[PDB]
């Protein structure tokens, strides 16, 4: 437990530590190989996002049972590259950062699974599958979005979701030009044991060449032996996932609906509007599985493989709500990731042979600022679990979408080989860390 | 070494790790007590400040040989309390935050060395001295400013620098009303072996009561045996510091001059003005010692005490230049702090019995955002060590000064008891860690 231990008005009362940690940390250091690796990504979940979500949902002196309970912690860098010159670009997008940890190569903003020369590099999922490990790719975004797509697709622009855009924007990747295909075509070739998220929209496009030309991508997936589930009940009813019968979960046309709702932040919103209590998203239905449900089911089905498994889990809309200057949307998706981390840690503690890693692809806009601030951007006051007011601020864009930020951010881990996230590391180290933990050549 | 290992455009080339760190970290976990503690504080130096300075002066794949070199890393929370309600205040000031790590109790914004009931608590420096340890307090700020003051003074408001203001703003602390005195009077009573910094102006005020009534505080300090020095030559000439001959360095009227200058960030500054190259401060005379030179001399003199020592060093003007939306001033003082951390780590590695800690009191406003951003606040484009353009942004205040921010931020450590900074901790845990490290009761 790392909650405040007592009365925070008294000496010692706000300590998170009960005593010396050296021996416990010593025991947390395990050099043996990992049998399984679970990587959980909060898109845009920098330290500010964690801190704001903790303050709101757990209180300042509270504790995230998942996100905050991983004992080995460091900071890593996620800068990308300018495509033409190869020099650093200090603020990455989602595609170049995912490429970094899935392949170990830096690349340009928007690239998926290729380097600045447009050369494809093998991903951690492809390597694990080549060694006979089971593989899983779970997200609350559309499955074609950068973060899950990077594990399975190699294209020159993250926009190349299906055949139609790929033909126009990634012509060397287009199937009718001899390429590997759109992101969705390449997903279906990669064939993870378990693929769960949104993005049904693109599966109604039809292939332009190949053995399944004329068919919709959904028809292709059906014909190639995928079992398709579409809601929480059908997901719960799945009992196996394998290369013979891979599980594909398509739970929404686009991204799946976020959990919480609130007003967008506004100019002088902390001043001229009352404090906010987050409420449920009315678009959110219980027929749609939560991130925790798909994480627990993925772990269940992947753990039947005797050689072990690799699973990536993305809480994807932390970032997208941060872009839209919506603190309630953003915080809710961070609470949502915490519930998934809890599922991974619960499995990993009883298993004893699982490396769990929790981090973000890059940092984002939101800032915690004083309640009486007069700021030039969008702000909002929130009623927290402490019974106090917190103000969040989005101050780095005058356009519709807030910007990513370049700050280094927390990476945390539990289990074998977790020591390799401590100190200052780079996002491309994370690839090598998971390759080595799983003993992959 | 944690710089990128090779050509950042190639696979593996941006990695900061050369191999598995499990065994190396296990060796870094030391359980024995510490003989000495060096705490280095970057005022306002959150993860964003660290990253921006590294990008600028070392390159994105570079490595701060001090700041980035400490192997045990965590994130800690620094929220303060509302004075009336005792609930969390999610964005602290310098005074409450310093009180937290110097006394182990949370307090209200503006308080020094007292709790929300205005009652005093003993500091790590007072406890060290009482146990027989040598003590030192070094800052580039006025010695009356919140960060150094917290080690030696207990006053209901940080404004109470000298007698004049204490009588008006802190009447219960004023000497003539039976209090323990202004910050400067309490400093002289506290009598560290080594106190170095700015703030000579307040020493020209005269005490209103006491044994030194009618004398200036500078006159009082001479009368009580302090050895006063005022430039680099007189500092380097000092051969010892003790309770019989405590060393008092007053190197500036107010704050010590910053190392670097540049233009203030401005509205659309990254669009409408060319990128900036920071230049050294032309007003900074060579006779003014640097933070690194004060640090090394403090260690030299404090290490003569066989029982051990406690030393706090602050790079104070990171925060001040952050407030002023001045990236060059801000980055210069981070580079400055890195040189002082090098001095501490070089001593600590040969000594073997020294805990070194590097962190901040709270986070700040500056963000790294995309080069082509159109932001509502103040921005600036900078030419970096990489030959690429960085943009920094101050978007959280329309007032004359930018606001602190509430995000958790990095704490890193080296040497005995350093494991107690790993994971999620609280700023008040740092007090306990330092206290336990030194076996203080
Ligand atoms: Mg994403
Ligand atoms: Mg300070
Ligand atoms: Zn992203
Ligand atoms: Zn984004
Ligand atoms: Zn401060
Ligand atoms: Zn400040």
């Amino acid at each position: 437990n790392r909650a405040a231990q007592g009365d925070i008005t008294t000496p010692g009362g706000a300590r998170r530590l009960t005593g010396d940690q050296t021996e416990a940390l010593r025991a947390s250091l395990i050099n043996k190989p990992a049998k399984n690796v679970i990587l959980l990504i909060g898109d845009g979940m920098g330290d500010s996002e964690i801190t704001a979500a903790r303050n709101y949902a757990e209180g300042a002196g509270g504790f995230f049972k998942g996100i905050d309970a991983l004992p080995l912690t460091g900071q890593y860098t996620h800068y990308s590259l300018d495509k033409k010159t190869g020099k650093p670009d200090y603020v990455t997008d989602s595609a170049a950062s995912a490429t970094a940890w899935t392949t170990g190569v830096k690349t340009y903003n928007g690239a998926l699974g290729v380097d600045i020369h447009e050369n494809a590099h093998q991903t951690i999922l492809e390597l694990a599958k080549a060694a006979g490990l089971a593989t899983g790719n779970v997200s609350t975004a559309e499955l074609q979005d950068a973060t899950p797509a990077a594990l399975v697709a190699h294209v020159t622009s993250r926009k190349c979701y299906g055949p139609t855009v790929t033909s126009e924007k990634c012509p060397s990747n287009a199937l009718e030009k001899g390429g590997k295909g759109s992101i969705t075509e390449q997903l279906l070739n990669a064939r993870p044991d378990v693929t769960l998220g949104g993005g049904a929209k693109t599966f109604a496009e039809t292939a332009t060449a190949g053995e399944w030309q004329g068919k919709t991508l959904r028809e292709q997936a059906q014909a190639r032996g995928y079992q398709i589930v579409t809601d929480a009940a059908s997901l719960a009813a799945a009992t196996e996932a394998s290369q013979d019968k891979p599980l594909l979960g398509l739970f929404a046309d686009g991204n799946m609906p976020v959990r919480w709702e609130g007003p967008k932040a506004s100019y002088h919103g902390n001043i001229d509007k009352p404090p906010v209590t987050c409420t449920p998203n009315p678009k959110r239905d219980a027929s749609v599985p939560t991130l925790a449900q798909m994480t627990e089911k993925a772990i269940d089905l992947l753990s039947r493989n005797e050689k072990g498994f690799f699973l990536q889990v993305e809480g994807a809309s932390i970032d997208k709500q941060d872009h839209a200057a919506n603190p309630c949307g953003q915080i809710g998706e961070t609470v949502d990731l915490d519930e998934a981390v809890q599922k991974a840690l619960e499995f990993a503690r009883k298993d004893g042979n699982t490396l769990v890693i929790v981090t973000a692809d890059h940092a984002h806009a939101s800032q915690i600022i004083p309640a009486d601030s007069k700021a030039p951007g969008l702000t909002q006051a929130l009623n927290t679990h402490d019974g106090a007011v917190m103000v969040m601020s989005y101050g780095n864009s005058e356009e519709e979408s807030m910007e990513h930020t370049g700050t280094q951010l927390r990476i945390a881990a539990y289990g074998p080989h977790a020591a390799n996230v401590v100190g200052l590391t780079d996002q491309t180290d994370l690839f090598t860390t998971m390759k080595a933990a799983l003993s992959l050549k």
